[PDB]
């Protein structure tokens, strides 16, 4: 009838390293008003920081970047071949943001320049926004507050709903989708999610096989997808046709993923009761007045005349929490690459690291040798280092570039200069630093 | 020794005799009048009882109401329809009044009670709708959503993260830890907020909230301050200049309680001085009585012009309980309450009447009759009634007094169709009688 | 369409302080407590003004009859039998406290016919039984008892074979009542899947699942525990066919009733290597006192065979035998008597009509409470309400339990003079069983 | 004035390449001391040939058996000395299916390029559950109750019998076991305090206490989850028992040495300690046996076993089917990844070295596993020998006098393999070389 047998095998934080210095104080340039957390991390390392609140014109940048060891940018400052080619001293680039398209990664890598970003530091800020907007759409808060500001009193309960017992449809169950799932359940929503992949539910959310089943059974539909050919305009006339009468659409994902004119048709036809958009096919480049208009997007005027539409200026990760933790994530990443040669989490460089050295390891030196990925190079380097015990050593390749880290013992101030000069003279060399 | 090991200090729902369906000795079918667009849930409950329902979406003029209420057994109103002696005095048949709302002031309770007319309301069925609103507004204030959406609608793009905060790790100060305060406490903890609460009573925390001894400790340590208090002399203008002075630089004020409890001009000063970073108000010292355009202006409240000038103020027209869920559960709560008073004489939860009920009778208790005798609260009346019913075993009996009115319910066995008519006529002829119904 | 959802803190009570009522013709109240009732009961009774006589033992029928002549309330446990023979001499007895679950040691029907209200504590033992079952699940899983018996005789036997970690295992709970449900939550916390069978549909706590047949439970369970009442349908409800339906190497725990398991079948199943272990707290026949040669083949024919077996925990009805349980029995039952003696509250009584009224405000000077227990016949309310008719009855509640009935009335504007009159008149009525006045 | 301030701050996923050794005929595994069937299944599913025994082996038959063996699994009883490891031509790695490694000459094994693995933490849940069972059992005197009725005594007693809910558990050592116990104990409704020589972040709502003396003062049950160090030696003795509550309880499933049994016995005799559960004693029998636990082994045995409400267990804290089976998986997996990929992470005698697996489609990539003497010049030689191929990547680490290089090299055809093996095999510093292709 059965037997008692072995259960299936299941499936805290607690409280001395050597401070390494380069043979060459380092100079950091921070643009586009990076958070003060980044600034404090860099100053506490001894580094000299130059801080600006704006991007710089191509002219002043080329002048500034000549003598700089690390630069922090956001989405606005373009680092092209044109401007990176004058960067004699540049060790690494910090992108205090998710995007890296504003940097010529291929070129940066070929000069031995490591690039870091913060891809996931914004998840919580977007999830909270969507909760706020579910409630705000449910209750038509925006409309109520606009009315009373113009002096109109319109106390309405009709089609104004409580969120408890309603269905949230999450399209894309990723970093943000999943954090949202848990908040939504805590606010008493049933969570369905469609994804092109099978994913393990958090809490008591249920994965649905087709988009059509989600749109059919959902009161609120929210999008948390990347920009791909398949996500392009993936919500359009036929999707809105498949949704419940008086259902709600929220998009804080990508400007392209929803067909705004179809949305506008659906809202006009009383099929969709509300929408919140944080992202649009075309967005201003700077902040300012009459930026959001029919020159930018043809339907801007038509949308601004609809009831119960929340429109936001791409502010999903626009919190002090998000900016400060981007500051820490990226300043830490640079700080460990400059101080230890740690390239883990870089988007353009081979990923390489070694355990820190004890305070007690006098006269150990760390070789950071970026080089062309061809046969013969380790032969040369390990020949040059032959007079010293290599405690340990790690090399990895990323296409046509490669990165060796080596720890060598019994090196006096004299022998360092010798080893630098020899490694500097090698055929395959792209960049060499010694940490001492 | 450092003490001794000694004694520590100290069910789920189960599906578990059918009740007897009790008919009035009134041959006439019951007539329900529902005004002011009571929810369809109420209508359904009444029709399924057999009752005849007349439904209006508006109040009625005093003329048509007096005509209509002559032959009505139960009336449902909301806050608009005033039931005064003037109009209740013509109500021959009226058993009970339903207030499908929190307020009972629209009704002359004292007068209604003296005619044996029981009044019921729904005090608490709006709690969840208010708690959800406050969560929405904490986030909306934290992120300046309203301002962002107003900007982009006029064509201004202003992407700002300065003065924008993730609610996680912030402190919610709840003033009044009642029905709404407590439901808010749980939602706030789930959204990752620390909860403090001040209350003039000691109350057991839900989740991991902590009660604080003084208002001033709450104001000092809170990022968002929300009010969930009644309108009393002590709550009148209890948030003013000195309270805002005690609050954190860049803290937020939410008032969805009573329009008297906050001094709007002091808050306007505090917002102007960059001491308060945002506010959401659902309630005001003076509110329009109808919905309309240019209702919310300086004739009604002097500061309107300045208030609506400010950044990051959410203004709402008393919409805290304005949901379909809230209205529908008001429908069930109040229609059920009337239905049990009409069918069983249950007066528990009534606001103008003694609170009296008895266990239902089993389906198989043939020839048991229930006496519902509303009467003047004076000596001798139980003596009379229990004399009139001495030829019968009283299975059980409950009488309570509320001022000058009192309410006897009695279950009596071994009564045939003959003896019912006798008992009605006798009780109907008594000196203290205000109202008698028999259920069989 | 988007449509309407389906419909879905204790505080210091600032009330007007209640009025403390005293008895009228009574000088003082005498409580007799037998069978070593907890000190919590003693404290509650002394704080009420009552005079307490405390014994650690039952009393011989001789000394008891002498003692209960002049007694207002008696507290017993399971041993002291209160028969017609001994209750017939009880002139003054207002109420009986059973500081335990059982009320069979009392002649309830007789007690009721003399107007004597009986109270018990049915559910104050739940947590003590649930914890015991957790301890025993682990102890059986790991064969602790056997290991410790071995080493005490000097034998070292490190064994891992068919010793298990409870996490991942299935607890089958038969009877999802007060104990069943508390056990459910502890079991899930110790990482067990919980199934439960019950003859009623019941809402699961946590992530337990109710199963439609007993046989599904027995099939899918590693540990089967019973928390069921003693009924004709629970009698030997685990027998050969149930053990046959259980997993090879599954475990049986009975801390419910002595009759619910067939021990000869259990013994067979353990002998046939079908059942790997059992814990019994209850047996069809139990000693009456504690003693050294009590648990033997005279008491139960299979004892020598049962005690022969490996990995069987035998315990002497200690399911509820904790300091916590005894002390909270003390509070529950002493409170219940205290409120019946002081306020006439009969709610939770096992032999009387359930009747109470809201307390009176402190400032209701000259309001008196009539407690009139009487024969459930026509005309008695007529008489009483006649006797009271010179006074406003603020409120009044009468309920009937077969042939006995209980009226409580609050009456205003009564001076010390009119009290004596009203007592004497109610005392003289034909239907009267007992009358007290509180003022 | 104050100021609002910044807060503090499941998916299925390129198949791997299955790498074969260059000069192997079949892999031979020897498993001793009745290793769990989970290990056996993992090895058979790799293709390996498995020989399984339920007992340790005599030194004679072992030396014969280990000549031709690629991997051996032992537990604590088998002793792998220089004497017996010196005959092991083909031995790649040793599996300790247990927490102990002292039964192995680690230093010697390392110097021959023999990697040793264990399962240090596989037992944590089994020990935590035992302590829960024993807290309840001591609280209620279950053992005594069951011993009484078995002798025919009926003794229904509630005195000094307690419910655990509302009682205080003092955990000494908030490690792998301490921390799992913390969560179970809270769920059973105990307050948890813990002392540790390190500051550690509480799970749930447990509170770390500064001194041992505060723990002993405020605790109803004291349980020990520490390693064997000079500081833990007899750390519970007369003065600690003096500091504990009248009628408190002591549980030791840590190490045989950490409690002074004489003082415990005095404290129990004086009615200061109401009960104790011991799983570990300073001296323990060597086999299971019927007269083993006595005054020859520990002078206090006859006195200890006299006492009421003392649970005595035979080191059964990690004696469950679950624990043995997950030791099976942990250690068989560890060997399997070392044999198949050269992964040495979690090894106790060898350097810790690993690389990402290779994609299925990387034909003619070869992995060099070169164990060697930790001296200058060796990487120079090896990287010279390999210089006619692109090194995709390469990792070398040293552990004292031994060191371990892993390299991935591309564009290697069936011919060039034999050349590279022979050259690496001929180098002065070489201790062991395998090629995977
Ligand atoms: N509004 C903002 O300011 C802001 C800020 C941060 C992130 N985002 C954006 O939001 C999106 C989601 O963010 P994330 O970090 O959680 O992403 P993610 O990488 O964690 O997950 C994306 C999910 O989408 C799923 N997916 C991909 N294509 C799909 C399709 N066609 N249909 C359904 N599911 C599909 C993937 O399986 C994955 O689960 C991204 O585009 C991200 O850049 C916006
Ligand atoms: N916005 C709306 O549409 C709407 C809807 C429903 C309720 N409300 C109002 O909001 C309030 C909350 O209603 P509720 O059901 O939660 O009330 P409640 O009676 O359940 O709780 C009120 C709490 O306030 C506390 N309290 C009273 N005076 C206090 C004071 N001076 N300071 C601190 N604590 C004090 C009480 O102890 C109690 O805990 C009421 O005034 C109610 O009328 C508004
Ligand atoms: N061992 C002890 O010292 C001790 C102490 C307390 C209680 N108990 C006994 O344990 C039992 C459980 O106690 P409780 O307070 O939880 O009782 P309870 O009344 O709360 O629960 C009993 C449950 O059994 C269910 N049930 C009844 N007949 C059934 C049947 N034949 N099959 C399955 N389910 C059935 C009922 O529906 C109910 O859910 C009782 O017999 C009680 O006297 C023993
Ligand atoms: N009974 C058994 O069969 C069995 C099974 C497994 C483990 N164990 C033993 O149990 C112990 C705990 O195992 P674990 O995995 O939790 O170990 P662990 O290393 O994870 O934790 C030990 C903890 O003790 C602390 N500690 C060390 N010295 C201390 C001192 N003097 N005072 C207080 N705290 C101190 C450490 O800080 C650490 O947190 C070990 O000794 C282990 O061998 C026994």
């Amino acid at each position: 009838p059965g037997a008692v047998s072995t259960s299936p095998t299941q499936s805290p934080r607690r409280v001395q390293p050597k401070a390494l210095k380069p043979f060459s104080d380092m100079n950091i340039l921070l643009l586009e008003n990076v958070n003060a957390t980044a600034i404090k991390i860099f100053k506490d390392q001894g580094y000299q920081v130059e801080f600006h609140k704006s991007s710089l014109p191509e002219d002043e940048l080329i002048e500034k970047i000549k003598d700089v060891h690390a630069i922090g940018i956001r989405s606005k400052t373009r680092l092209t071949e044109k401007i990176l080619q004058h960067a004699r001293n540049l060790v690494c680039i910090g992108c205090f943001c998710i995007g890296t398209n504003q940097v010529d990664l291929k070129y940066a890598a070929s000069k031995g320049i490591a690039v870091f970003n913060s891809p996931f530091s914004n998840s919580r800020s977007v999830a909270e926004l969507v909760i706020g907007e579910i409630i705000s759409l449910a209750r038509q808060l925006g409309d109520r507050s606009i009315e009373l500001h113009t002096g109109t009193w319109n106390k309405v309960a009709a089609r104004c709903w409580e969120v408890r017992g309603k269905t949230l449809g999450i399209i894309g169950y990723g970093h943000i989708g999943s954090q949202l799932s848990v908040l939504a359940e805590a606010m008493g929503l049933h969570v369905l999610y469609y994804d092109i992949v099978t994913i393990m539910a958090l809490g008591t959310a249920r994965q649905v096989s087709t988009l059509d089943e989600l749109l059919n059974k959902s009161d609120f539909v929210t999008l948390h997808v990347p920009a791909t050919p398949e996500t392009e305009k993936m919500l359009s006339a036929p999707q809105f046709a498949a949704m419940k009468d008086g259902a709600y659409v929220i998009n804080a994902s990508r400007g392209t993923v929803v067909d705004i004119p179809s949305l506008i048709q659906a809202v006009k036809a009383n099929k969709i009761a509300g929408a919140a958009l944080d992202v649009y096919p075309h967005e201003p480049a700077k902040n300012g007045e009459g930026s959001f208009n029919d020159e930018l997007n043809s339907w801007t005027s038509e949308l601004v005349s609809l009831p119960n539409i929340i429109l936001t200026p791409h502010i999903g990760g626009s919190t002090e929490e998000a900016q400060s933790s981007i500051g820490i994530e990226v300043a830490t990443a640079l700080s460990k690459y400059i101080n230890e040669g740690n390239s883990v989490g870089s988007v353009n460089f081979p990923e390489v690291s070694l355990k820190s050295l004890d305070y007690d390891q006098e006269n150990t030196v760390r070789v950071l040798y970026i080089h062309r990925n061809v046969p013969g190079v380790l032969k040369t380097v390990n020949d040059i280092l032959s007079d010293h015990n290599i405690e340990k050593q790690f090399s990895d390749s990323h296409g046509e570039i490669a990165y060796l880290m080596a720890d060598i013992s019994s090196v006096n101030q004299s022998e360092i200069k010798d080893i630098y000069e020899k490694l500097n003279q090698t055929s395959a060399k792209v960049s060499i630093r010694l940490l001492y």
